[PDB]
């Protein structure tokens, strides 16, 4: 809905041109030797190479930077938000989800456009916890700034930059005033009980089927989604099927759910190098109906 609006289109162009079309930062590709050694002692941690994973992807259309957190991912999580809201209203059994007016849902969708702009590598929140702990263990307890939290602070900076540059178009029609804007900017700091926060978290969670294996996606994402939909596994599966179909529509990899696939390099390149083409492919997917 909001992604074709003037405000949506301008936000997409901002995040694409200033952040998402550019490479990750080579200085964040891997830890130093000391941090690596401390990290490797934790056999239960995913390997430190997660920091440099998914750096870029060659496609017939060009070399795609940040392929696992680029324009296709960003547009999909934004597109998921209104559909998730309709599923929550239909199946959650929690009346708190009717605080989701169109304006609320549009703000949540808008925020998702800024949800990965601060990234300088592909590492997860858990990876950043591990880096910070490994740093402490390698360097006599010394403190280091949490890498993922720094990404989110940089995203807040870029979000606020865009919104204030376009304040007359966004306040009060999307954000009522500067105080409300401040609350939504603080909502980018994702590490959650509000209706809009749950909505944004579920969009992030669903799209992780692109990079989680099936055991991890089912245990860490699907169980929670089913419980949020009142235990309705059929409804959760319809919603996950939609997230899967958006992934396939953009040529992206799908590892954790449904009919799995590797990248379609041609389609992924076309979508990942042209936001408007990516959005066109996304909107060709039927939105599921709720009872």
């Amino acid at each position: 809905d909001y992604l074709l609006s003037a405000n949506g289109s301008k936000a997409i162009d901002f995040v694409w041109s200033n952040f998402l079309k550019h490479p990750y930062n080579p200085k964040l590709k891997q830890p130093d030797a000391n941090v690596k050694a401390a990290w490797e002692k934790h056999a239960d941690w995913e390997h430190w190479s997660n920091m440099g994973q998914d750096w870029s992807l060659n496609t017939p259309s060009g070399l795609v930077p940040r392929p696992n957190h680029g324009i296709a991912h960003t547009l999909r999580v934004a597109q998921l938000v209104p559909v998730i809201a309709e599923f929550l209203k239909a199946y959650s059994g929690d009346p708190k989800f009717q605080k989701l007016t169109q304006k609320e849902i549009q703000k949540a969708q808008y925020m998702m456009l800024f949800s990965v702009i601060g990234r300088e590598n592909d590492m997860s929140w858990t990876d950043a916890n591990h880096y910070q702990q490994a740093f402490k263990e390698a360097y006599n307890g010394q403190y280091s700034k949490h890498i993922y939290a720094t990404f989110k602070e940089n995203a807040q900076k870029g979000f606020l930059n865009h919104v204030v540059t376009n304040k007359s178009s966004l306040i009060p029609s999307l954000f009522s005033d500067e105080s409300e804007l401040q609350y939504w900017a603080e909502a980018l700091d994702t590490g959650i009980s509000s209706a809009s926060g749950i909505l944004m978290a579920l969009a992030h969670d669903l799209d992780l089927m692109r990079c989680y294996d099936k055991g991890k996606f089912n245990s860490l994402k699907m169980k929670d989604l089913v419980a949020r939909l009142g235990g309705n596994e059929d409804a959760a599966k319809k919603l996950a099927d939609y997230a899967h179909d958006l992934i396939v529509a953009t040529g992206d990899r799908c590892m954790g759910y449904g009919v799995t696939q590797d990248y379609n390099y041609s389609l992924f390149g076309k979508c990942s190098l042209d936001p408007n083409e990516c959005l066109k492919q996304l909107q060709s997917i039927p939105k599921p109906e709720t009872t």
